[PDB]
């Protein structure tokens, strides 16, 4: 199993009272084992995180960029991030897929982009709950990975990194059973290595998403092909350091 | 007679320390002897050096966008969260977002209201595109824009809310719109105020004009009527900048 990655999404969320004592919190958190954790704040958070964030161990990513800077009134360019120091972003989340029109090839416009500019990637895929009731799970997912993949070149997959996220999961409370999650990771994993290889196939990095807690981390972690979370709600809580643990 | 003229600078998404420090340290260096409420609006990343920066008086710090509540809505900023950090002015309903990011006449007017029920100080965009005008609807979009956010803002909200109106037909052709093109939209716009939310409400609302900004057309279109200050793209990335700020004394 390769280096497994811990990362918190806050999403829309975050005060300065509210997140300086979390920072101070994982800060002190120490962690033996091998393991990547990312945290990523919302922009107006990303600098006092990176002010504050001082454990070796995690790295700071943004929640979305567009691919140039320029007239785009109210975006943040990958250029504008790379020069602030920031090199991991979070691409195509269920939520800008569904609330702002990402389509699958609007985010692998900014995957290519992202890749090409040496950032390290988390790119989200998922089903919605009627895509899993009509039986389409397969197709949808493979789908949303084909567009990526199809702009990709072998050396990027090195940074990119694999999440899944039942939309049917999401702040729903209703997590998948670690034999949900493992049938669909096993899935993604048996695409890649029938078009790229073993090698990238046995390093890819495939998270977890949708209502993860200190509770059914370490069962999820158990399974053959899940390399760690990407969190949500229970991210913005201490809890957050039992789960990074739960990837020993 | 005229309302106390705003210049706002819109960075859109542009920047970096190397370059915005300089121009920070130029504004902080300049001084405006008349009354004139200055705007400088850096992307969300941005906001936190300028902050900790920024000394001139008359400036007041702007966000470019936001969304109305806190939750799970990856990669936005809500109204809450900027209040938090002590932003009291928004920039809502630009042409960018109304046209690349869905934004529709809907949308602009329930982040509006959200905003001026929170205590923000509000820009709101409004304008016609290249095939409206030439369809002879400028003043058929413009007033509807309008009158959307009208509907959902009470009488007092008028207060904290401010006009800027965007030639996007003029921006996107890449012609450029005289003074007197400016002014026969701001009059339009300014009648409507009149007659619909009253006499009071139209003599202190402030309509910026918000197409190509430069220290040279600055000072002509500056002194037309209804045009009480500028919503700057490009040129607010230079020194010319406080040029553009004089042009309103």
């Amino acid at each position: 199993k390769p280096q497994p990655i811990a990362a918190a999404n806050w999403k829309c969320n975050g005060s300065e009272s509210l997140l300086v004592p979390l920072i101070e919190t994982l800060n002190a958190a120490t962690f033996d084992h091998d393991v990547q954790c990312v945290v990523a704040p919302t922009f107006l958070h990303i600098p006092m995180t990176k002010a504050r964030l001082t454990n070796p161990k995690f790295q700071i990513a943004a929640q979305n960029a567009i691919t140039r800077s320029g007239a785009f009134t109210g975006e943040v360019s990958l250029q504008i991030l790379k020069d602030y120091g920031i090199s991991w972003v979070v691409l195509g989340h269920s939520e800008r897929r569904l609330y702002y029109g990402e389509t699958n090839e609007i985010v692998a416009e900014k995957v290519a982009q992202a890749c090409a500019a040496g950032f390290h990637v988390i790119v989200c895929v998922g089903e919605t709950n009627e895509e899993r009731e009509a039986g389409r799970t397969a197709a949808v997912v493979l789908t949303q990975l084909a567009a990526v993949a199809q702009k990709l070149s072998k050396e990027a997959w090195s940074r990119v990194v694999i999440a899944y996220e039942p939309v049917w999961a999401i702040g729903t409370g209703k997590v998948a059973t670690p034999q949900q999650a493992q049938e669909v990771h096993e899935l993604l994993r048996r695409w890649v290595r029938s078009k790229l290889g073993t090698d990238i196939a046995a390093q890819l990095r495939i998270l977890y998403g949708g209502s993860v807690t200190a509770k059914n981390a370490r069962t999820l972690y158990q399974m053959r092909d899940i390399n760690g979370f990407l969190v949500g709600g229970a991210s913005l809580k201490p809890e957050f350091v039992e789960i990074i643990e739960a990837t020993k």
